[PDB]
């Protein structure tokens, strides 16, 4: 009744919707937000269209969404960088503890033994290395805004820090992991999650440039 197809026409329809909002209501911003959910759109069909679905030993594997993902998280890290005013170093080190969660989750996935779990441990202790960067510096630094920017990212960062989380779990309980989840079910929750973390997101930042 519901294909593989159709849910990534979905997350494809979704992420343009969020697109095209982001560009009318452009203040670097805006311009992210396109990024992040433009990118976003344009993997989605290119999986709807059956491009890049990836046989890698009994699994199915997605190169459209590792690419989507290397591409757009560090602008969200980067769009929470700026609420945040860090200096250009600390940028650094977020961005590129990401990518390093990123480029394994990417591997891993395209990795048929077990060494994909070695290769998913790794992100895994980077990622915790992210959290504390959000959770920790660069609230620190965020502190030193008006109360209005404060309140803005406080909110984005716990909306991140909180799904973000999920992801792991999604990936080691579907296809690239214990391939317990099947498929259908595995992409369904990766597209709810991708349109709140990425489109969801945006709307809350909206939504905070208009109470000014
Ligand atoms: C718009 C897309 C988003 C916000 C995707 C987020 C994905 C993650 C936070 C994935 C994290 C992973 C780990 C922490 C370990 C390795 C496997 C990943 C890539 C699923
Ligand atoms: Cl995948």
């Amino acid at each position: 009744m519901v294909g593989l197809t159709t849910l990534f026409w979905l997350g494809a329809i979704g992420m343009l919707v969020g697109t095209l909002a982001f560009a009318w209501a452009g203040e670097r911003y805006y311009v992210t937000l396109v990024g992040i959910s433009g990118i976003a759109a344009v993997a989605y069909v290119v999986m709807a269209l059956g491009v890049g679905w990836v046989p890698v030993a009994e699994r199915t594997v997605f190169a459209p969404r590792y690419i989507d993902w290397i591409l757009t998280t560090p602008l969200i890290v980067y769009f929470l960088g700026l609420l945040a005013g860090l200096d250009s170093r600390e940028f650094g080190i977020v961005i590129t503890l990401n990518t390093v969660v990123m480029l394994a989750g990417f591997a891993g996935a395209m990795v048929p033994g077990i060494e994909r779990y070695a290769l998913f441990g790794m992100g895994a202790v980077a990622f915790l290395g992210l959290v504390y960067y959000l959770v920790g510096p660069m609230t620190e630094s965020a502190s030193q805004r008006s109360s209005g920017i404060k309140s803005l990212y406080v909110r984005l960062r716990n909306l991140t820090v909180i799904l973000w989380a999920i992801y792991p779990f999604i990936w080691l309980l579907g296809p690239p992991g214990v391939a317990l989840l099947t498929p259908t079910v595995d992409v369904a929750l990766i597209v709810y999650l991708d349109l709140v973390t990425k489109v969801g997101f945006g709307f809350i930042a909206l939504d905070a440039a208009a109470t000014l």
